[PDB]
């Protein structure tokens, strides 16, 4: 079947991508990088996310695998010493699939806009164009709080141990269906008033952001940032499409949070 | 049907009581607290802890309903000057069943026990006898991390807005079916380690505590606080069991967190 | 002597201050706003600041007074009704005056710079131009950390109240001659190691942050935020320079933080 | 001058203790545990604790020494390889003298007691018998909020590396004369309201705990933990008294916090 590699472009990812591609020559597999079904990463988290990005067009096609040149990130996943290895499980077609749960956010506008639909894999987060930073928070058409403070952070599942960690979140399995919210810097007094708690949403909850002053906003998206002008709304809930992952061996993702935050 | 309603015991809550039992007899309607089918609580979500207990044999069998006399708790859920709508909805039988996810606690020791098994509506807590506070988590029999601190609290969904929230955890829709487990006052240093972040498990997901020295813990179950000795493990899953509420009008989860915590 | 007021600049705060200056008339007492020895603020903590800026070269010369014309600041301290009352005691010079201590910020440059030096009342902030922000942090010329995060804050006694305390800090009585440092989503794992949490100094100690990567910097004093290039170095220390202000009255500062976020 | 040396009592901490009393022989330099002029811990700093409460009536006569035979601690400070070193320089009379804040807590009761008076080192805390936690919190007898909760923890500034950091305390610098007070776990809805913050308060500042319901408290003093029956307050306060090390050398208390969180 038809795969690509992307690489993180540094000496080692790229000898390690062509010796995949010399390896998967003696089977049958195709080189294709416009109609993959196995997208195989390169580098670290970072590579991998660019990956999910270049190919979110064909979720529904394609399994994704993740090779670590450095740590062990959260999306490979696989030691470049393990190459080979799996250069003959992918090719033997011996793996089941894995999805991972994904964030749909939804920017409107003002006419002209044109909303802007975007899919993340760890977050999306908004902060003011600087600015102070204030929205209405609406959970289900209803009028939840008005936050006032650095920005909000919307997480799925496995963008937890992201930036979601950073600010408090809770870590959530992948397994479950949800986003999560979580504060940054909020500002609390006796007048303004926010929940502080991370707020963790299952499937077909929106949770909608509404300017309350200024209405130009820094959005973004994975890596992804971008200046956002005369916002209507802001629309967060967790996609109806899934990530799909080759998997190949057991390495749950608890023992990831413990390799990557206690050790080993 | 059969029902029972318990009281708090105040002069408030005596007195809807016996209007309610004097309203039940308009209908049939049969007052029985051996097995009923409908249980009432009056007083606050503490009473309804109490009610949910008193029956936590006959969950499958029962449709529970709060009436708070003070606040509005998260269980409680009607008004006083609702009560008389309540007993003709009641007796209607015109209401739908939502179900809470439940948390399976299952204490280990040495012989002679004789394990105990129990279910928490809110949460269970574990503490030293005081005592350093030690032990090893693990996750699914793999070993996660060794807690050094205070204790830890695993919630239930609807019990994120208890002891939960105090300790930094997420607030959780209670249709996720899930428990959280977070830390009191870890000790972290370059050589005690912990997570630091609250922890989101789905089901069949197995929590267990083991003595690292000390094998005597006081151990939570909602109000519940006995001293437990020599004990061998602590271990956490969310319950096969629900609890399931009758309603009768939309009064959404965040909604209630809004009211709680924001205002009103 | 001579005094001046500044205004919020909206119908309340000129009318106020018009007022004053009409009553200032019948004592002795000169309007001067180049070399004045009181400055009253009229409108917030925002309109304060500004004042505290436009005369930070004759801070030794002068004493501030702030009236609140909507809540109820931490440095304005005088209600509307109380500005008759204001004006007599100010004219007859009943009043001690009380100090603040100030935060000394240093910003090197790589030729050509030209080191700035600011002085903040409530932090300087140091955030990337975005950018991944890495900083080491150098405390006395010892290497403390390496900070991976969104950014630091650097608060004084009084700032406490304000950005020092939606970033989790601890709020210091302003007799403390002390500046506070928070972080700003630190990231934490087995690799990337912070203190976590905030740390107290005291006058003389110098802190001091040092680029890795990346020597653009967005930092703060105060309201004014801009984009620094090449920096070398960002430096904090307790300013040999206090603020001075006139009282009065008793208005402790606990009873203001309670007033503040308790209610009142 | 006189000495003595504590030991933990571990087989590597006796022979020291028996080796620097040997070489201690070599000069003058008296053995005496009752009237000691310089007091050696030999262990961690839960035996550097001990000592200091084992002479808590001669403070102002005793320059204390600790050494760590594990870790490393706060207190101790010297490494037993340099035992023989240590032993010269108290020996010569070669050390200048460093002094730390100590915490004065003052426990009332209704007659019969008699109330008692108890200096820390490191933090007293507060907790119920088990137990709602309630208590008024007053600050220089102004009634500044009503804390629900797991208790309140008040730490002087070498206690801030301690229980206060686990609670998320600022770290002090220990020549700040100031203690500091940290919530557990707080209960804050809209109805029960804490400030959440840590509160940093200077010499002659009285925080005072009154009992809202609830007379019996479990009141900790470093290591002492017991329960004070029919407490009337519970008084707060930074002691006149000081604690006096012997150095010696250069060992930075910000250097201390860097090899005990960061690394080394
Ligand atoms: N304060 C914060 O915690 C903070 C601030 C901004 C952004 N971020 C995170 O960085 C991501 C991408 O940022 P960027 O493109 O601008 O580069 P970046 O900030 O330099 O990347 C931040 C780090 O996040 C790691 N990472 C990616 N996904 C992760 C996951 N699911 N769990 C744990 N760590 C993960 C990456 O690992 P690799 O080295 O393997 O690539 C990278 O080292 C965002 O999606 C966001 O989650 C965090
Ligand atoms: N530091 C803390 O946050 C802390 C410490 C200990 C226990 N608790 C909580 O208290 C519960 C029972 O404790 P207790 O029997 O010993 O009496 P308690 O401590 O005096 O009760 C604590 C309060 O929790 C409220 N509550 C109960 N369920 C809740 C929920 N799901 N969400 C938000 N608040 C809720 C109760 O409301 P009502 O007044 O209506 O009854 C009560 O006022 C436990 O299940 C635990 O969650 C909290
Ligand atoms: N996430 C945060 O907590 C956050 C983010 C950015 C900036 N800030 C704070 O805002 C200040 C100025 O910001 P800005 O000029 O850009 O306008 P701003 O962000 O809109 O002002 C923020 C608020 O801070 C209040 N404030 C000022 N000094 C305070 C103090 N010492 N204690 C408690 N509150 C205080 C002001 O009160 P008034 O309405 O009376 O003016 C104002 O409402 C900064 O010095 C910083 O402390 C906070
Ligand atoms: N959740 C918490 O963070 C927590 C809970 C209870 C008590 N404590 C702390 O433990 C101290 C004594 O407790 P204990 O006698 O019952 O024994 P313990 O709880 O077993 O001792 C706790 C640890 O605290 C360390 N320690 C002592 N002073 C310190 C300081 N100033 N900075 C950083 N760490 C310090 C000790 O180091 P050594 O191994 O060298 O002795 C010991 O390992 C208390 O004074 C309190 O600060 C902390």
């Amino acid at each position: 079947m038809k795969y690509m590699i992307t690489s993180k472009g540094d000496e080692k990812s790229d000898l390690l991508r062509l010796n995949m591609i010399a390896g998967f020559g003696e089977y049958d597999m195709e080189y294709d990088d416009v109609e993959p079904e196995i997208v195989i990463s390169i580098g670290g988290d970072g590579t991998f996310l660019s990956a999910f990005h270049q190919y979110e067009e064909r979720l529904d096609e394609i399994a994704f695998i993740g090779i670590h040149t450095g740590h062990l990130g959260f999306y490979a996943d696989w030691r470049p010493a393990e190459a080979d290895k799996l250069v003959k499980l992918l090719a033997k077609g011996e793996y089941q699939k894995v999805s991972y749960p994904l964030l749909k956010t939804t920017v409107k506008y003002g006419i002209g806009k044109k909303e802007a639909t975007y899919l993340a894999l760890n977050e999306s987060t908004v902060k003011s164009s600087g600015g102070p930073f204030v929205v209405d928070v609406v959970i289900n058409d209803i009028h939840f709080e008005r936050f006032r403070g650095d920005g909000l952070c919307m997480s799925t599942p496995s963008g937890t141990t992201a930036y979601n960690k950073s600010l408090g979140g809770a870590l959530m399995h992948p397994s479950i269906e949800a986003m999560q919210l979580t504060e940054m810097a909020s500002i609390n007094n006796r007048v303004y008033r926010t929940i502080g708690s991370p707020l963790v949403f299952p499937k077909h909850h929106v949770v909608s952001l509404q300017p309350v002053n200024d209405k130009d906003f820094q959005i973004s998206v994975d890596h992804l940032s971008i200046l956002h002008r005369d916002v209507q709304e802001i629309r967060y809930e967790v996609s109806a499409k899934k990530i799909h992952f080759a998997r190949f061996r057991s390495f749950p993702f608890w023992r990831r949070v413990h390799d990557s935050f206690i050790e080993d």
